[PDB]
């Protein structure tokens, strides 16, 4: 069949280190790229394609609970070893990261259809939005 | 409201750069992950939360039709100008990317319902399986 149409999961990928590597990625994009997981989008009509692709990395899960101090390894991000506390301040959700890093943590709060982050680290600001779906 | 359950989807990141930097993460690391879009997955009861983050980049778009010879900057990869040339060999479609690098192409064929792709660049072989969503 050379019918290729769909969207098609990426269930498993080898060598791709060394395809990579064979077209001069550097070291760094190559550590990266080996944990991604593609997702590719065929519209085919006869013999004209259309390819679109997407990739993806899951990043760790973080579990905990309002008012319990928990242990975090930011391994998605500095791989460093903090311990978070989360608390509401009205209907924000407030989270200190006691470690090395000072005035480190995030705030979380709804407004309409949107959800608003913040994340903080010395004298750093990052603001997130996103839609609900 | 307190509830942050649902499936949220950045629609903007403001400062990831400086963020990251603050937290001692690499240079090349930073030039990635300011192009990623997050989606968080929030599973609330009350006040125990479990957060389920995955980050996204969508990659550049390919369109063409078999046997018309057309030019692609692999700007996903290596960003390199090829000339690629896209061919039925039975069921199995063979691409040839003419440019610097010798040997260099691809194999797109299904089998069941799964298609696999095999990229190649010199000596090496990258095999890629995908399931139908």
């Amino acid at each position: 069949t050379r019918d290729q149409n769909g969207t098609w999961e990426m269930e498993s990928n080898e060598n791709f280190e060394g395809y990579m590597k064979a077209l001069d990625i550097d070291f760094a994009t190559r550590k990266i790229a080996v944990r991604l997981t593609q997702t590719l989008v065929i519209d085919q009509d006869g013999d004209n394609f259309k390819f679109k692709t997407t990739s993806t990395f899951r990043n760790y899960d973080v579990d905990f609970t309002v008012g319990v101090e928990f242990d975090e390894y930011t391994k998605s991000l500095d791989n460093r070893h903090v311990k978070a506390l989360v608390t509401w301040e009205g209907d924000v959700l407030v989270c200190v990261q006691k470690g090395e890093k000072e005035n480190r943590g995030w705030k979380k709060w709804i407004e309409g259809d949107k959800l608003y982050l913040e994340l903080t680290c010395g004298d750093q600001v990052c603001r997130q939005v996103f839609k609900k779906k």
